[PDB]
């Protein structure tokens, strides 16, 4: 049974440094008044925020981020949530870091109903360099979906409203989640996107702290005090340049509430990567988004993967989780057995292939709502901000954003805090 959904999701991105939090909540609340005040405001179903929304992000030692770490129903990121979800009866989604009863530290992202209710706790999976500077732990869980109850948000195709409920299967992605495993496993396991195929997600939801590549990565400058310096002249001149305080922008509000405006389909290049026009998307960034969900995305090749059965082996062989990943600390050759094949096999996929079809996903779709951060800390790191909405349709080569089976409902810019609001229409099958 076809379900067509209309959901209004709202993306807050802001630019939290480190030792600010009441000042973040405060910029928070007046963003959200701004919302209100709209010309085309209509109350969001759910509102999402970053990775670290209230924090920060760069914490150097366990010591430096304890003062700000809190369990997981309780603290400001948990009030401020639960204040949000009541006075828009939404489900809202933030970044924050936990601390357990049991002294373990954890990148984490709280969701509360519309009720007030905490109803789930994602922590992240695959970690980044930065979280092995304070103890962070991986998610013992791995990847995780949980059920988000929407109230009068669906309809059959015939009917005239959106008078109907609806229970949208859900995934939370911490930024690194989406990469490949450590930075060191194969690109195209595409281990995220992959559970999420796999799974049959609808929804899609990715907190993050994602970094511009005008930032300083590069280990031997990092740990080089010459090298070091020099980079981070280079880093100070291009935010003087621009007009920008060092930090980057705080306090001053791009709002794209209930527009239409699409972002325009574009190919990566030298000059996408540039950390110039603050209120225009980092293609370069939106464009490798897309392609890390190349599951999600058509591709003509696949048809003669699956005619050659090239992938059998590759569907057969993957494992839930990289083998020396947190979760196995779970018990990990079905074509030499006499087990039966079961069902969850057969979701299996890779490269978006299952046993069964040449693209699993195909006719379905899928909903990805990306929360990137803005700002710079400690004069090396520029987040690439540009948070968006995406839809998957499922529709039948090009692995970016010229792609058309992925449509670009609306992104912020990469340097500007604010806030995007899209009304998101879809369908689900029940």
């Amino acid at each position: 049974t076809k379900l067509l959904v209309s959901l209004k999701v709202l993306v807050i991105q802001l630019n939290p440094q480190i030792g600010q939090v009441d000042q973040t909540i405060k910029r928070t609340w007046s963003i959200l008044d701004k919302v209100t005040k709209s010309a085309t405001y209509v109350k969001p179903d759910i509102i999402l925020f970053p990775e670290f929304a209230l924090t920060g992000y760069s914490f150097h030692a366990r010591k430096d981020i304890l003062p700000y770490v809190t369990k997981k129903d309780e603290g400001p990121s948990f009030e401020l949530a639960k204040s949000i979800s009541e006075k828009f009866q939404c489900y809202t989604i933030i970044g924050y870091p936990e601390e357990d009863d049991e002294q373990k530290l954890y990148n984490s992202a709280l969701v509360v109903n519309p009720q007030g209710g905490q109803i789930f706790n994602y922590r992240k999976t695959f970690l980044y360099d930065t979280e092995m500077n304070w103890d962070c732990e991986e998610n013992p869980e791995g990847f995780q979906t949980f059920p988000m109850d929407f109230s009068k948000c669906a309809k059959l195709s015939n009917e005239d409203s959106y008078n109907r409920d609806v229970t949208l299967k859900a995934s939370i992605g911490i930024s690194m989640d989406l990469s490949p495993y450590k930075f060191m496993a194969p690109f195209n396991h595409f281990e995220f996107s992959s559970f999420c195929v796999d799974n049959n997600v609808e929804l899609i939801l990715c907190p993050m702290a994602w970094l511009n590549s005008t930032s300083i990565t590069d280990k031997q400058t990092l740990h080089n005090n010459s090298l070091l310096e020099a980079a981070k002249n280079k880093i100070a001149f291009a935010l003087k340049e621009q007009g920008l305080p060092l930090a980057g922008s705080q306090g001053i509000y791009q709002l794209k509430i209930g527009d239409s405006q699409r972002t325009p389909r574009v190919p990566s290049d030298d000059s996408t990567s540039e950390y110039k026009d603050m209120d225009e998307p980092d293609m370069s960034n939106v464009n490798y988004w897309i392609l890390r969900f190349f599951p999600f995305l058509y591709f003509k090749l696949r048809i003669n993967w699956f005619k050659n059965s090239s992938l059998i082996e590759s569907i057969l062989g993957k494992t839930r989780m990289p083998l020396d990943h947190e979760y196995y600390k779970k018990h990990k050759d079905l074509l030499d057995s006499e087990e039966v094949i079961k069902d969850t096999v057969l979701e299996k996929t890779f490269l978006g292939t299952s046993l069964g079809q040449p693209w699993k996903f195909q006719g379905k779709n899928a909903i990805l709502v990306l929360a990137n951060r803005c700002g710079t800390e400690d004069g090396t790191t520029i987040f690439a901000g540009s948070s968006g909405i995406y839809k998957f349709n499922g529709k039948k080569s090009s692995l970016d954003s010229l792609n058309e089976s992925v449509e670009l409902l609306g992104n912020l810019g990469k340097g500007l805090e604010g806030a995007i609001l899209r009304e998101v229409q879809f369908e689900v099958f029940r």
